[PDB]
């Protein structure tokens, strides 16, 4: 487990379209390619999005090509009890909303996420297995912490916490369970409503949680597997950007440990409430992604070196993601060895 | 455990206040005598709870004077893990209703243990601990089973089934997770609204369940205490009326063992699916209880004599409730000591 990068290109915007903007950014396969506004600098990935001209075939990415790449994988994810993640990451307008979220007419991969999880939690109910599902979405603007599913509105300030179980946690964030997709969107599509204006320089965090109930029918007992995904939108990359600045360092921090540099020198992780919370989705327990988002427009060619090169580092990043599982399985599994182990030295002792 | 049986009398209805019925039942604290209508029988129970006239101090039981006798019992069981189970039993127009929902003015049990659960629930939420309540509703009428939570009306039948992990249990009937009294009570009235006609041959049972996870913050795992509370109320005991009388046979023969009669014939819980569904909370895992609902007027003496003889026999049915735990956490236990004993042996075999 490496961190995946992806990067997807926009379109041209309108201003771009009126001024004839020039494309300095091209996609070959899985590279991209900078070209000078006028030395062509080349960066390649684990996919490469082109979504600039819908008229193309080979070409075009639309947003169920983005998901099945992607979506598809973090979604077989959580149904075998890992912890997924997805960033999206980049300048304001490059397409961080459009791509974890969409428009109503193009949905992200936050609703096709939630479409295609219940569609097949209900495809596998079966007896033998069950899910529960839970969904939180909170905001982080200014290194505080909103809850977006609150329907009083309160934009109240939840604080972070520390646990030995639970790990960092904001305290007071519902965490509504969930049996159909209209439970969430009816929900959600107010969370992505109650959103601070002065608007983009604020993190959401939608967090589905997915626990596998299974029954051992021969032997009557049953287990969990708990699975999960957040997918985070973050502010745009070009107090106010303490979260977004530390996120920055935590990335090289990382990116340098298994390229074997400052293996000593420990990774910022408590300094912005946003990398402490995501914690373990950085070098940690979860199978993470990245999408890097660009504008493929000539004026824009600074933030997008900045953005490819945020990129390159991130598929440095190593993860740890196991299974979460229950530690007691194991620890019978290796106690009843032991006694087997032990009851043979007895009577390997008997003779004497 | 033994089964505890209240008895609770309601007020001589309207009819009888208008032909002057004569009262055949007397309490005398936990006594209550069946008076001839012209030999009194005497009848012993755990409560005695006189709802005839609201006018009078140390005699009168109203709704919360029942609630802090029984409600305040299993709520209690639920919190320190144990299954509970209150059914109302008697005939129609004693008071089954009254006493398990009562109505908007005087609230039975249903809504003042959720009330009361809620308001513990967030009493102790306190980073040690947590509580997830789900909640379910179903009515039994004509040995088939109805959901009377499903928001589209559909009234299907849903079919009962055995399991290895869950036992007998109702497949398709939804289980709503809940966060506030609120949330139940918005889909519960509308559960008591979707009731038959033709109306008092239906059993409705009422579960909640409580999930308490507790941490070890210096070990740092987590377990879960669950509490499931059912509360039964039965058809009127005045192929309609198989449940009800399969209930009959399953009390008399639990009844039959602690006296020791009969010991080695079994129960026949199999036949109606109500005996089958609550096989537990029969002689069980269950801290069960009975409330005994009767009319004090002289024109319902057999039903009365009925249910008072029913109720004599069920208070001594024998429970088996234990505290749903994780079967693991002991099996560790007792394989480390094993590990312990092992050990020692082994240097008590050295020397040879
Ligand atoms: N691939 C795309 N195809 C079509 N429209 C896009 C695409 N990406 C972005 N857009 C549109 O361009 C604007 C980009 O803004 P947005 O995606 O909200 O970016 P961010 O949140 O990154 O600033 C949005 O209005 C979006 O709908
Ligand atoms: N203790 C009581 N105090 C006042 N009214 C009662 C009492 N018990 C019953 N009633 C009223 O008498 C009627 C009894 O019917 P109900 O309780 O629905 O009985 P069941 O469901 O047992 O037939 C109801 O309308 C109820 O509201
Ligand atoms: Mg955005
Ligand atoms: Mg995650
Ligand atoms: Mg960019
Ligand atoms: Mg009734
Ligand atoms: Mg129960
Ligand atoms: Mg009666």
């Amino acid at each position: 487990s490496k961190v995946k990068v992806a990067v997807r290109v926009r379109p041209m915007n309108r201003r771009e379209i009126d001024l004839h903007t020039k494309c300095v950014v091209d996609v070959e396969a899985n590279k991209v390619i900078l070209n000078p506004i006028n030395q062509p600098k080349i960066f390649a990935y684990d996919h490469c999005f082109w979504s600039m001209d819908e008229s193309v075939r080979e070409k075009y990415a639309g947003q169920d090509d983005v998901f099945k790449c992607l979506g598809e994988n973090i979604l077989q994810n959580a149904f075998d009890g890992y912890n997924a993640c997805i960033f999206a990451y980049g300048q304001t307008g490059s397409g961080k909303s459009y791509t974890m979220m969409g428009t109503a007419d193009q949905p992200g991969l936050i609703p096709r996420l939630c479409s295609g999880l219940f569609e097949r939690t209900q495809k596998e109910e079966n007896e033998e297995q069950s899910f529960k599902v839970e969904v939180s979405y909170m905001e982080i603007y200014n290194e505080k912490v909103r809850d977006l599913l609150d329907p009083k509105g309160s934009r109240q300030t939840l604080k972070v916490r520390e646990h030995s179980v639970l790990g960092p946690y904001v305290d007071g964030l519902s965490k509504l369970a969930v049996t159909s997709y209209k439970d969430i969107e009816s929900l959600m599509s107010e969370g992505n409503k109650s959103r601070t204006v002065a608007s983009s320089r604020s993190h959401a965090v939608f967090k589905i949680t997915l626990t596998h109930t299974l029954y051992d029918v021969k032997s009557g007992t049953s287990g969990e597997k708990v699975g999960k995904l957040s997918l985070v939108d973050l502010a745009g990359s070009e107090n106010i950007n303490k979260s977004l600045t530390t996120l920055g360092l935590v990335i090289s921090a990382l990116a340098d440990q298994g390229a074997g540099k400052n293996k000593n020198k420990f990774v910022p992780y408590r300094d912005s409430v946003l990398t402490w919370l995501l914690k373990d989705s950085l070098g940690g327990n979860s199978k993470t992604a990245m999408v890097a988002t660009v504008s493929p427009a000539a004026d824009n060619y600074d933030e997008t070196l900045s953005t490819l090169r945020y990129a390159d580092r991130a598929k440095h990043i190593i993860n740890h993601a196991v299974v979460n599982e229950d530690p007691n399985a194991r620890i019978i599994r290796d106690l009843r060895e032991e006694v087997e182990k032990l009851r043979e030295q007895l009577t390997k002792a008997e003779a004497m």
